């Protein structure tokens, strides 16, 4: 689904990036169980190199798209 | 069913991810919710100190074959 192409621009923010993700991800075919792995997947992969950086190390307790991004915010 | 799939104590890795693997492929996912879905078993689900050493792995390591192979070279 077009939720697949979208990437972090080099002059988007990070929390831009993620809600314009997460309601490709929420209007998208996938089942619901599928988006919350998804979107943490996409974070990971398709965000700027610095935020790939941050998430990279996140405990891995950290499972929710809200968990993650929290984690980038607060070291923003 | 696969989404209650952890990591037992005394299961190698790779019986684990073979496991896993196979469960997420015959589920009702769609191939595109797969890769994301293994992956997210293996960071948040494998035992403890696999999780940590997955923690160190590379940005780079973005399919579920690479991530085993991180670990059995690894742990």
């Amino acid at each position: 689904g077009p939720w697949a192409d979208i990437m972090q621009g080099p002059s988007e923010s990070f929390v831009d990036f993620a809600n314009r993700l997460i309601k490709a991800v929420e209007g998208s075919d996938l089942p619901p169980s599928a988006r919350a792995p998804v979107i943490i997947d996409c974070f990971r992969q398709k965000s700027q190199p610095d935020i790939q950086q941050l998430i990279r190390t996140a405990p891995s307790t950290l499972t929710t798209p809200g968990e993650i991004i929290k984690y980038v915010l607060d070291r923003q």
